[PDB]
């Protein structure tokens, strides 16, 4: 915009006139010590006010040098909400496309103090879940675990080079949970979901094939009758 | 107001007199070192007190240069509550109209340290939901998922170029949740709500038609009946 | 309070003597460097201690120039608890009358770093609610929605130029919720409450006129009697 | 502790001798630059370390100048827990008598950055509550409201010049809550509680006069049986 | 420990050699400006690093001069967890014996920025509780309140000069709570507990003397029978 | 690898060359004033960057002088998670052994701003618990309290010189809780647990000896039947 | 993209010409005081902006000297979420592989202010669990505890040199909890899980061998009837 050009011209004019008066003040402007003090105060205020912008620019330069992410991939941070697919990497501001298709303008300085996670560069997608048996299938926990583990071992979509754990490890207050923890070969978010659904259906079939069943949030009641007779 | 102009003139006169005494102090005011100390202390205090206003002004300039938002679109921030429609962008503060029609005055400096989202520039509005089947019907999960996916694919208000996912991926503590995740073509908040309602009614029809039902928060009770005989 | 004056005079005298010794002590007081460093340290410590007090005054000046609120208006902030109707705006601290009829003295500095919302300046009061049908009456949602909408279209206390939405958009845990979102023409907190009550009663009448009903929080019990035979 | 009085004397002696050496160092001590930098570093360390005391003293002076509270009245802050009755106001700390009859020593600096509320200076006490009818009483809500309102218009202990609101505005999860919001004309904490109790008893009587019968959580049990034959 | 003395001697040697080189550098070395900047940077870094340690000592001096707590009384802070009995007060570290007989070493600096409560110096112990009647005995509230108030007024362990409030002021969701708020004469934690137990037993007797038994978390079931025919 | 000593030597060489150029710039380096500000800015940046590292070493020195803990002691802090058994105390980093036998490397600076508790030096271990009767055995509260108190007083593993409290002081939501609060003579975590188990079993025996019987959550229901006829 | 090298060379040129002009300005650029002011302002602003980047590099150097972790080791921090396996330690950024196989980029400065835990250097894995007996079978707690202790003492996968605790210590609101606390010899996350599953199954067998079942979330329901006849 032409008005933006006008604003830049005004800013550079103010800066350059300040520089000239400070640099050539001693020649004409008396009290070089007074000019020293005034310029020091002004510069200190300006810098301690614009430190945010300067940090943004320097963080942008750093991001450009070392690349925690590229345009295509999507990022997230446990410390702060910046999740989304990066659209543009600017000097001061980076635009990220959220998963609801909304722009998100992240100052670059934010990346100098938080740990940035890059799921776009991940190698595998993880499937984690719990079974949660019924406290009366305790005699069947071992066979259920073995069957689930064998099913996961022969699943085409499961990566056999990664960790594949199926173990009764929780012992919750209303169920005997069995952790299932594996990885898929694909990282597409549609093949992964299909594989997860298939694994879950196979798990249901395995659990119900034996005499076991999943548990609801059970209770005991100790019912008492106090209604008038 | 007259008093506002009076206050501005008083501030200007104070600035002028301090500038004059600092610049011409050496000529008449002795103690060049003492004048240095006094002026430096005063300037440091003033600047370290007004850094907030200076930051507001600089952030306003930056907002003018980089344009996260216009004067018509609505914005929000995950970090802080600034949600609303931008009413006007000032040099020091931005006036935003909240969705309950209340003015909100946001200092510009906060825009230099938070990530600003701009839903006003969004491309599509997303419909996300969960089914949560009655959990005693797991043999009907696949057919229900397929029917819902086909219904969404054939829906005229759903954008077919965006992600369209319908998958069982949960094992909820009381239900078999099926995530549904799609996008609409419109972004008007009135056609989007109508499309969402239509999709939800279609989903209800699909679920009921397949001999399934939505789940409530179930539990088991193990009745004891300790009432006195 | 003669002491108010005594302490002010004492502070003025201390400041004056410090200024005299720092400014006219260059010749009588030897060690220009020593007095320079002494005065610098003292002034720096005083400034770092009084930065908050100076910030209060500067923020008061800014509030006087830029006016987020006036005496009559009642304000609030998402970031801090300053809710109430402002009683007066001092240079250093503003006192606000809370809705308990209690005075609350808020320093001006806080207004330089928080978003100040001014509900006193609003144009409309918003009515928002949800219906939450039993989920056994999903066939009556649509009709009911329309009915409610029509009622809000004909209500004399509802502003027709503002947002007016009535839609099923939830799939709640135990009910089918219908968001109602409208604005009233008045902003007086007494006609608004009366209009809200009238709208709610009309909504009850509309819901019960059909075969629908509002839902309680339900769960499926599944009892397995284990009392001794 | 005579030794600590000697320690105080030693502290003041150290301060005075350091000042004298800094001011008389040049005459005997040499390397004006070295002495200057040593004094500067020492002063910077002392100022950065011993700043809380100066801030507390300045905040105490300010508290004396502008009086957010006096000795008798009790104060509270939404930001920090300082609730209690002011026992005495010192230069660095204030003693506040909590409602446990325990002394609480609040540094003065805290008062320079938090909003201080003075309930001791309030003009009225507020009675606020909700009714919460059964949800089978909708047809009787209106009259109920009116009745309650009338009971508050004729109550000797209710201030008629303040806001007096009685309205159905909630649509709660298990009840039809009616907000009651009024003010008493006493502020002594014993007649206020008595008036509140009287108003609550009158509200109970009014509600029972009609078939209203304040509600309970009221969940639907959606019962099923799986006990083996 | 001899090595502690060795470390102290090493620190003293480093300090003295630094002082000698910086203060007599010009007479022996050269580069007044270079030595000045080097010494300044070094001293500034050391001060920024040791500000916390210096603050500890300054806060210890203040804690001696102003005495929030003595050598035997127990303290606590709503801001920080420092609860316990003061074991000893050092120049930098204060040792407090927690109530589980475990030492706690708190830096003195913390006491300069938090409000310290000293229940060791309190005058009375407070008894506060709620009754919570069955909510079907509202006609008994007045007589029960009067009886409890008379019992408290006639109790020999209750301080009659302090506040003594017994009032129905709640409208809980499942009961009619009655606040009881009084003080005891003793403050020794063993007779206070005995008096509290006696008051509680007397309250139980008073409540059950009238047909106004206490309240449990009531509910309203609304059963739907869905068992297969 | 050699890279450690190589990097140390490189850092030493860089520091030495910087010192030489800055301190001999006076002789050959032109613009004696320019190099002064260059070195000043460089040193300010380096110190402001390494303040944390310097503070770590200073806090290590302080920890070596003042001894909150020794090698064998296991420590914990309410402010931050550092719980574990000290493994070694370094100059910058302290190595702690967690109770899950994992190393934990705590920067020494952490200990300069948090209160460190040292359970390793406890004198006694504490047993605290509550009984929780049923509201129907309120007539037995006194007798049970006396019996438990006598049992604790006669127990051989309980320290009689410490506080020994057994009192009804709660009025729980669904029970009459009796607080029990005593100390054991041992502090070894194995005899303490055995003594606690023995005390708990004796408490169960005492409670069952009378008809108290250890209340449950114990709510009320008020059944309403809406089942279709 | 050679533009990266071009921008790096531009930065080098800027930072070298600044040094050239500042160090040679005194020869040709007048106003030594003004030039010093400008240079100091620029350096101070750049330092405040790049302190974070400088701290990252210094923390990287220290992390190389002191080694909290190595490449293969997997680390975590109670303060920040940095959990994962270290991929590579850089000068400014450390790359860590999370357990969901995605990279995480942690600035080195984070390691200078948080305590880093290294379960990679862990020696033994811990098995900790709770039993929670039926809470009406307290007479069997001792026998169950002894049996479980013997089972753990005779288990070949349990380290007998570590702590091995099995004790009743809780009085849960619905159960009598037995804490079990032991260590396993292996640390491979696969034999540990197998050993934990075996121990849990043996615990179930022991608990059910002599009649004592696990507790559910019990209640005392107190049914009351208010349905119309
Ligand atoms: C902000 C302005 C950034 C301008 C360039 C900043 C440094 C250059 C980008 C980082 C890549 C780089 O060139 O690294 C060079 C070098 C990396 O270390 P090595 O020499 O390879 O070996 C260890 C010796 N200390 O130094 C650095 O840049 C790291 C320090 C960067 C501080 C900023
Ligand atoms: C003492 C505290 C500050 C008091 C002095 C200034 C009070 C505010 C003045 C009110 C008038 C005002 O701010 O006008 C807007 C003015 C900018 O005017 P423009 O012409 O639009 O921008 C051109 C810049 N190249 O804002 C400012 O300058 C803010 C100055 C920062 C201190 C306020
Ligand atoms: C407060 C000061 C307000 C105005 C400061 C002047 C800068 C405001 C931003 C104007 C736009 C801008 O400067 O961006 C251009 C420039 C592009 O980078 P270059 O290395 O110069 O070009 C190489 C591209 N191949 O970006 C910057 O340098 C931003 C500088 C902001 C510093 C403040
Ligand atoms: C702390 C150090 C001791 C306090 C020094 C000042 C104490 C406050 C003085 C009493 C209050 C007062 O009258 O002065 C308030 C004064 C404003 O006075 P006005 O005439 O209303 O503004 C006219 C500007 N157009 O504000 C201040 O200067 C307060 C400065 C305090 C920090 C020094
Ligand atoms: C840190 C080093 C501390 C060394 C001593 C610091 C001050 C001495 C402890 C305070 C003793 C004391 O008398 O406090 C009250 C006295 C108040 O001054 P008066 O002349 O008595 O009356 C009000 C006029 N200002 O001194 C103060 O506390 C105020 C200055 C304290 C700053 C420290
Ligand atoms: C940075 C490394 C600093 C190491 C030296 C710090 C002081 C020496 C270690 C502490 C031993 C010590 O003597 O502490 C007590 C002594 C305080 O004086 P006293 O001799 O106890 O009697 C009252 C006289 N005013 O020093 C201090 O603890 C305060 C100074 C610590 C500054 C750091
Ligand atoms: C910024 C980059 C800093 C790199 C250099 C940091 C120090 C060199 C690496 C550490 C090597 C080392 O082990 O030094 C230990 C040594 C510890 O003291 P000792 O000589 O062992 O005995 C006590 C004497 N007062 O020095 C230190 O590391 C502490 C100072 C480090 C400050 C950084």
């Amino acid at each position: 915009d032409i008005t933006s050009a006008r604003i830049m011209s005004r800013i550079i004019k103010i800066t350059i006139i300040v520089v000239l008066v400070l640099l050539y003040g001693e020649h004409f402007g008396m009290s070089l010590s007074g000019l020293l003090t005034f310029g020091g105060i002004g510069g200190l205020a300006v810098g301690m006010a614009g430190k945010d912008i300067l940090s943004n620019f320097f963080s942008g330069i750093m991001l450009y040098f070392d690349r925690p992410f590229s345009i295509g991939d999507w990022i997230r941070s446990p410390d702060r909400n910046i999740e989304g697919t990066v659209a543009e990497i600017g000097w001061r501001i980076t635009k990220i496309t959220t998963f609801d298709n909304r722009p998100l303008y992240v100052p670059n300085s934010l990346f100098s103090s938080i740990s940035v996670e890059n799921p776009g560069r991940m190698t595998n997608r993880r499937i984690t879940t719990t079974i949660g048996l019924r406290y009366e299938d305790a005699a069947k926990v071992g066979v259920i675990v073995e069957a689930v583990r064998e099913m996961l071992k022969n699943h085409p979509a499961i990566d056999q080079r990664q960790t594949l754990l199926v173990y009764f490890n929780q012992f919750a207050d209303s169920s005997l949970n069995i952790m299932v923890y594996c990885f898929t070969k694909t990282t597409v978010w549609a093949e992964w979901l299909a594989a997860q659904q298939d694994v879950y259906l196979k798990i249901i079939d395995i659990v119900q094939s034996h005499g076991a069943d999943f548990a609801f949030p059970s209770q005991t009641l100790y019912m008492d009758n106090i209604t008038p007779p």
